[PDB]
């Protein structure tokens, strides 16, 4: 059936927007994933777990009689997804199970390791999540060998249909670099944000390069990926080292064996995929990757014996029965055991991305210290596995049951405790009126509490205006949140909250990041009542001061905001049509498009673009809260053009004298070209709208002011 | 952007079930659009369409000084997508303003008219929706244009994105048949469920079939269209003949010189489109089909003079300005207006379609008739246009506003209204103790329910159980209904109602349609009882019966459910894969996919499928309201293979002995096969969900029983 999309294909798409309604949703409105957990015997699921590692089902027979490799191997692929770049992908929300992760190639046999599942889930039911599972399965795997790891936290509530991600533009399935929809231009610079070297790989090709076997090169792809998964160095060499401590790939004979994907295979295959033609199709003749390496001589317990081996031997360049790169320790004896003959025993064995942590330089000492102090790695590993599987949790407040770590991590963006009263009703519409008072305008107001909320990205939870990171670096000198001024706002907002807290009783205070976003409030109520109406903005205190210290600027620099649409604001100019990027951020702040409509037609008339830019700022009352953007976008007295000096700049005249109107950009006049969104704009630029109009802006501006706000879940 | 649509091009498409969500609507959940619409001044609304009539704009200036001609065409291509195969289509969603059909090409210009009514739109706000606000101005434009209409309903609520529809699967517009995707195939047999000749034409090309000028093969399309829009010959005839008194078609140059449609344009188009390089581009130099062609001498009046010209000249076939054929009288004097100049006339010219009006030998003797009684001609086009702008709108009770026509016709499928004292609470309880005492079973209860209640579908508000219609021609004899079966059901339950109603005073009764529910509801129950829960299901009653002489029989054979998954029921083999046809059932029936999934996994044990065939029906406790569907679809102990005889078969055998357990259809194993069917399956089938499961049954189950009670809502 021909669809939209065929016949306009690059037209923007709202369905992003509209996903995770309650309609596709199994559960009730009421159902709450935290208070399901929270009574989980989660000992007992553990116990299962533990006892599932070594009972083999002969539809998958376990490899040395016990799953653990595999179940790692699933749980560091359902977190590996995660790109720094936007927050998404990650093990957050349990996408392994859905179109398209379910069916990459580098996914491959994990549909086996999620089936052996089935029995403890459905066990459990609801009071454990899929996204938890997977995670939860991967600790105890490792336990079950012999390692202790840092902890682990649930709250991943489980999603009813596939997120919408960027992966690629590929049409073919890990396709090498350099063809028509490459990844990659310059000198080897991958796409932002993309995280991975070919489509439907977690990171990187393991037999080099787009399959040239050099442990150098495939260091440097190693090395890119990692840190766009917001791994370092240390980091990284710790996951690979340890996770190859275990189990083994598979690549028993030629891939040509292997049948359809889990999405295109038949549908009595039942959600599983890959059927191999090769001899009994799993087990000894098992083809996952098309690699045939065993790393360890106990591949079923923790041990050093990775980088024995890999220091310890040379290594010569050879095929495994698929015809992959690969390589085998020269002159070694055979001392890594068979999976299932326990009569034979093989040579040891490498990929060429395990060989870069030794021939790249940088990686070779942290593999050398970890070599000599074998507790070194185990801590390393531990808190590198620990991070890889909550990195896109969000903040400490959602982690949930008995074994969460107390120590408080860097990269978690951590919030101190707040240990004092909180400001009541009373003081929130004093503090309200001391802003208004000082003389900052509806427009300084505004501009600041969204530069401090809009952050937040709900891929990976990060960002918000909790903390007052806005004040520290470096968010404090984004050119999106205009320094000078941002600075004067700040300081005087100081002033008043240095007055307000000296003058009160009983250790109650309020925190800057509380009063930034009041302050916001009491603009947008100013706003508000500059139009003629009364309305409460609500507040929700309990926001609290992150220190300087607590804040890694490195990590930050991911949430600056390149591309605001809701300010008008394009750092530099991108092969992505601002339109796009626009409904980009309104999907990383959760809106619909309804949302983004109302929001963004209130903030034009308040003032909130960046450098008082008058494009869109479609009213002759700026500074009062009215849907004129709305009637004055779809007056057809008005006709637009693209200014000669710049295509994505537009002139609105009247259409009879010719008379220079407006200006605007594609951002703007995309709500009166989109027949979407033109139709919500009509709604709010009709004549009796006004009233609603304001309610639902003041709904969504709540609603961005506590995004970050699970101390209040 | 790589999407899942490319990855796997066949894979079911669940979004359909989950679009018109409440992110997507930017009214509140409480919005009540016929409350809202009640309060309208319609009488202003219709004075200011009038005034509209005649108010010329500059960027779209009136032929001949009047829109009505446009109008009347804008509100026709309203209504005339619909289909009566499906019932999607048509005037009732306003869908003319959304992708695609706001940019189909027989849709050209109506852009124009549709903006000439944003003035209107925004001051009357929500209180008119754009659905009402096309069919009302066509309305209006017949009035100014000295034409008295039937009447008039407002209540179309508006939609907020694309409706779902199968338009074709051809991949260029306006394809002639015979392609790689043909509509076409036999002799001339156009594939259900389409209702037009060539992807983006709302009926039949006015050139004549594929182009070729035959007027008689033409009447041949016009024929199975309009048939398919459920407009026999004397309404076909009264409607195109109708329509052509008014107005005129825009060919005044080479289509060459239109450019891109609406979704295609530049966004400094603001939502317009077909802009064009000849001459003016607009008014005198419109192109929109590129035919040439005035009918009457009074385009702005309503006149006979479409049947005059028809009969009183002999026709030659010509080409418009743009090359396209057309008919023009011969010898005859120029006494056509021009749109325009004053000082200009024309001869009278005719599209092959209008000649069909003549030369087809059963049309021919209606448009003598109507020629030769003007008053007759009148009386039908009221009628068909009536009929035509509310076909797709629903039961009477639907029907809003001080227009509404008094006669009630056929073709609403019309309910006797109930005139006696309903049954009350008490009166349920002993109807429900009757129905299991007389030993009908659980299976034959709720399957009668089910057939009954499932032929409601929601893109027209046809069928659904009132009106008692299963027992009447032609749903009583439909194979998917057992019709020996659902006689000894029904008599059972008449033998009730007539002792029931024997006894009792006042004039309290009743209805064979309540009572046919209220047993499916006792069924429910019992299955639940059966099952150790004790569960009321919820009733309704109000339900009245029609009679035969309120039952068109071939318009209700487009109801007939040749698949119907629900029952496991396929009439014969399609090239559709019944799982698709399983989703579009779900769709028409209102059903989320948790709703569809719980439903039939529910149906299946309760023994509701046709034939009481075995396919799905994993359980060992039939008629007992479990969650077995699930928990043993699921098991993993089960391996399922299609079947040698028949690979729409699957049979599920153990994997470790092989012996059979069970079989199933495509439709079954689909909710084990697909990723987002199998994760909803999975929370049903789970330990913990067989309250929740029973529980969520009984809901979809009322809410199928309700889908059509209107004079509830
Ligand atoms: C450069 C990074 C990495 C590459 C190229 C890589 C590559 C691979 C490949 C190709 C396989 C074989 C799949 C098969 O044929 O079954 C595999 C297995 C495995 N990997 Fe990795 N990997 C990397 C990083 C990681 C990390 C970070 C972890 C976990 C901390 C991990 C844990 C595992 C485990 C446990 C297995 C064994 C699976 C089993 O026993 O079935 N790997 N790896
Ligand atoms: C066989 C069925 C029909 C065919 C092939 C057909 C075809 C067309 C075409 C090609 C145009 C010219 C479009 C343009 O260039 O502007 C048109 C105009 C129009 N049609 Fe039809 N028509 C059909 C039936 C109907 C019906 C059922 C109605 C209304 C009851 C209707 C009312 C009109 C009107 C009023 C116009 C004039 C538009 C204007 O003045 O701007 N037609 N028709
Ligand atoms: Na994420
Ligand atoms: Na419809």
């Amino acid at each position: 059936g021909t669809s939209n999309r065929d016949w306009w294909p690059n037209q923007l798409d709202l369905s992003i927007l509209h996903r995770h309604s309650s309609l596709s949703d199994p559960m009730g409105k009421d159902f709450n994933y935290a208070q399901a957990f929270e009574k989980l015997d989660l000992a007992a699921v553990k116990r299962d777990l533990h006892a599932l590692m070594t009972t083999s089902q002969d539809w998958w027979p376990a490899d040395f009689g016990h799953y653990g490799g595999l179940f790692i191997r699933m749980a560091w692929h359902s977190a590996g997804t995660y790109r720094t770049a936007d927050g998404r992908g990650g093990a957050g929300e349990g996408q392994q199970r859905f179109a398209p992760l379910n069916s990459w190639p580098d996914n491959a046999n994990l549909d086996k390791a999620r089936r052996l599942l089935w029995p403890i889930k459905q066990k459990y039911g609801r009071a454990i999540s899929w996204a938890d599972l997977l995670i939860l399965t991967g600790n105890v795997a490792l336990e079950s060998m012999g390692f202790k790891t840092f902890g682990f936290a649930g709250g991943r509530a489980d999603t009813w249909e596939p997120e919408d991600v960027y992966w690629g533009s590929e049409k073919i399935w890990l396709e090498l670099s350099g063809g028509p929809n490459s990844r990659y231009s310059g000198d080897r610079q991958l796409e932002n944000p993309l995280a991975a070297v070919q489509m439907g790989l977690i990171y990187v090709n393991p037999e080099g390069p787009d399959g040239n076997p050099d442990p150098v090169a495939a260091a440097r792809d190693i090395r890119d990926t990692f840190a766009r998964m917001a791994m370092n160095d240390e980091e990284t060499v710790a996951l690979i080292a340890g996770g190859h401590t275990f189990g083994k790939t598979h690549g028993a004979g030629p891939a040509s064996n292997v049948g359809a994907e889990p999405e295109a295979a038949g549908i009595e295959a039942q959600g599983l995929g890959w059927k191999s033609a090769y001899r009994t199709g799993k087990g000894a003749d098992a083809i996952t990757s098309g690699l045939e390496v065993t790393w360890t001589t106990t591949p079923t317990q923790w041990s050093h014996n990775f980088f024995e081996n890999l220091f310890g031997y040379e290594w010569e360049l050879t095929k495994s029965p698929a015809g992959a790169h690969q390589w085998v320790a020269k002159g070694a004896d055979a001392v890594i055991p068979d999976a299932f003959d326990p009569s034979k025993k093989h040579r040891p064995t490498m990929l060429t991305t395990d060989l870069s942590l030794r021939f790249d330089p940088a990686y070779e000492k942290i593999s050398r210290r970890f070599h000599e102090n074998p507790e070194q790695f185990a801590d390393a590993f531990a808190r590198a596995w620990f991070k890889l599987t909550h990195r896109d949790m969000g903040p400490r407040a959602r982690y949930l049951g008995p074994e969460v770590p107390a120590e408080v991590l860097l990269w978690q963006d951590p919030i101190p405790a707040v240990d004092h009263p909180l400001i009541d009703a009373a003081d929130a519409a004093e503090l309200k009126a001391k802003v208004l008072a000082s003389g900052l305008t509806v427009s300084q107001l505004v501009s600041t509490a969204w530069a401090a909320a809009s952050t937040f990205r709900g891929s990976d939870k990060r960002g918000g205006a909790n903390g007052a990171r806005i004040r520290l670096a470096p968010q404090k000198d984004w050119e999106a949140n205009q320094p000078e001024q941002l600075a004067a706002v700040l300081e005087t907002l100081e002033a008043i909250r240095t007055a307000f807290n000296g003058a009160q009783r009983g250790g109650k205070q309020v925190s800057l990041a509380d009063l930034i976003v009041l302050a916001g409030c009491a603009g947008v109520e100013q706003a508000a009542k500059n139009a003629g109406h009364a309305v409460t903005v609500p507040f929700a205190p309990g926001r609290a001061d992150a220190s300087q210290e607590q804040t890694d600027v490195e990590s930050m620099a991911v949430l600056e905001p390149v591309a605001d649409g809701f300010r008008n604001y394009l750092k530099g100019k991108y092969r992505v049509p601002a339109e796009v990027l626009l409904v980009d951020k309104a999907q990383l702040l959760t809106l619909s498009a309804p949302e983004m409509t109302v929001l963004l037609g209130g903030l034009r008339v308040l003032g909130a673009n960046v450098g008082q830019s008058r494009h869109g700022v479609f009213t002759a009352r700026e500074q009062a809260l009215t849907n004129d953007f709305f009637v004055n976008l779809l007056d057809m007295g008005t006709e637009w053009k693209p200014t000669a000096a710049d295509a994505d700049v537009f002139e609105g005249r009247d259409r009879a004298t010719g008379e220079l109107k407006w200006t605007g950009t594609r951002v703007d006049l995309v709500f009166g070209s989109h027949s979407q969104l033109r139709a919500l704009a009509e709604v709010y630029g009709s004549a009796d709208a006004q009233e609603k109009f304001v309610r639902d802006f003041v709904a969504v501006w709540n609603k961005v002011m506590n995004l970050d706000r699970f101390d209040l879940a």
